[PDB]
């Protein structure tokens, strides 16, 4: 497989998800300015960010986690991005959301975590450029805590500091300053963000915030090397529990691996190895007949690509390296087409033609776009290059229907581990 092309197109997927005032060098011809009125309750500019999935909600929690995971991959697999000619583009990709998080952090202890009412937004089918419904904005604050959202955003900002400090120190230092402030806010104003922003509970409900507190502390320790953050990571982290998955809700194996590798903390390595072995063949995750590690019906490709990412970071630091690389490659290659068709839109053999995605479902301007474009039986008019779809059922079956909001879903977090894993595989081609 051409990993250079996969990385190029994955980054184009994120570019097709951009909200706001698009740059002059916009590479997605069917996308234009949209949601230029997104703003806080005192008129604070909230334009930008990524639309989460095939909708037009800006969901802060997965948006931040996708950014942390993308930044981690850029840090560890820079050589793969560079060999692919995609490193500057990858930095530009996450600069978009990092700038959004800076806007959303309107004061020390207030952070906007959602723009768009998901119920109103999902009732609409059409271009984001054509939206006319009200787009409410909700924040977390001392009266409305969200330790999970605040600490995940602090993690993304600290990871972003590390990514950018060697090319744009003014930007990087601003990210780190806000990381510190948001993490203090997360620690000192405790609660679940999707209880405080109740519109989020139907879509990205957080089950617990302690793992985010450990994760944000681990990233801030990598960024600052200040002992107080390593202490926070041990305080809220576990050495005794193994993660079920790595995803936008569960940070456990993420911070365990980060602390093992970047911080040299041996106490967490047994749980990293438990996670890896659970996902490897012979472990505790069922494999489809054709070889996809299949955790659940909701975004199996996302779960498997996330585990592949964790495995490839592990391999880089000589943690079960040979088995990790072989497992990770098997999962990414399933998604690139090993089972007979690609699960990456616009890539490879017989890629999915009907991603559950509004803007790519619309014909070129000035044609009409409404629920007719949801229902129509043919391919989406625009090719959503790079999007990893949710994936097949447990028997490798996939109908490629836009109405299949489970299997044909696309999302920011679906591509986040995937993209870093592809960059890791490209880097291994350099090593070998
Ligand atoms: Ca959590
Ligand atoms: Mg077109
Ligand atoms: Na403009």
């Amino acid at each position: 497989y051409n990993y250079d092309e996969v990385l190029e197109k994955s980054i184009l997927f994120y570019e097709a998800e951009r909200s706001g005032d698009l740059p002059a060098n916009n590479r997605i011809p069917y996308r234009g300015d949209s949601a230029l009125g997104d703003q806080g309750n005192q008129g604070q500019d909230l334009t930008g960010g990524w639309y989460d999935a095939g909708d037009h909600v800006k969901f802060g929690f997965p948006m931040a986690f996708a950014t942390t995971t993308l930044a981690w991959g850029i840090l560890e697999f820079r050589d793969g991005y560079e060999a692919a000619g995609q490193y500057n583009l990858a930095l530009d990709s996450i600069r978009w959301t990092l700038n959004y998080f800076l806007k959303a952090h309107v004061s020390d202890n207030e952070f906007y975590g959602q723009v768009g009412d998901a119920n109103t937004d999902h009732a609409y089918w059409g271009r984001p450029e054509d939206m006319t419904m009200e787009r409410p904005a909700w924040s977390i604050s001392p009266s409305a805590p969200g330790s999970d959202l605040a600490a995940e955003t602090a993690a993304a900002l600290a990871a972003g500091y590390l990514v950018f400090r060697d090319s744009d120190a003014a930007f990087a230092n601003n990210l780190l300053a806000h990381s510190r402030t948001l993490y203090d806010f997360a620690l000192n104003n405790r609660g679940i963000y999707s209880q405080s922003i109740s519109n989020a509970a139907g879509f990205y409900a957080s089950s617990a915030y302690e793992d985010e507190l450990a994760w944000g502390a681990a990233w801030l320790y990598r960024a600052t090397e200040e002992q107080e953050y390593l202490d926070r990571a041990y305080e809220f982290g576990t050495t005794t529990n193994t993660a079920w998955a790595y995803d936008w809700n569960e940070k456990i194996v993420g911070y365990q691996l980060l602390l093992t590798t970047s911080a040299g903390q041996t106490d967490f390595l047994p749980r990293v190895e438990n996670f890896l072995r659970n996902w490897f063949p012979g472990g505790s995750v069922q494999y489809t007949p054709l070889g996809l590690a299949w955790l659940a019906q909701w975004g199996p490709n996302r779960y498997a690509a996330n585990a592949a990412f964790i495995a490839l970071v592990s391999a880089k630091y000589n943690i079960l390296a040979s088995e990790s690389e072989q497992f990770a490659r098997s999962q990414i290659h399933y998604m690139l087409g090993d089972a007979g068709r690609s699960y990456v839109v616009g890539f490879g053999n017989d890629p999915p033609q009907q991603p559950h995605h509004r803007s790519s479902s619309c014909p070129d301007q000035p044609a009409e776009c409404d629920w007719d474009e949801f229902n129509q039986p043919g391919p989406n008019y625009q090719i959503l290059y790079g999007a990893l779809v949710g994936g097949p059922d447990q028997n490798d079956q996939f109908e490629d229907l836009r109405s299949d909001y489970i299997r044909n879903e696309v999302a920011n977090d679906y591509n986040a581990g995937f993209q870093g894993a592809v960059a890791a595989l490209r880097a291994i081609q350099l090593r070998d």
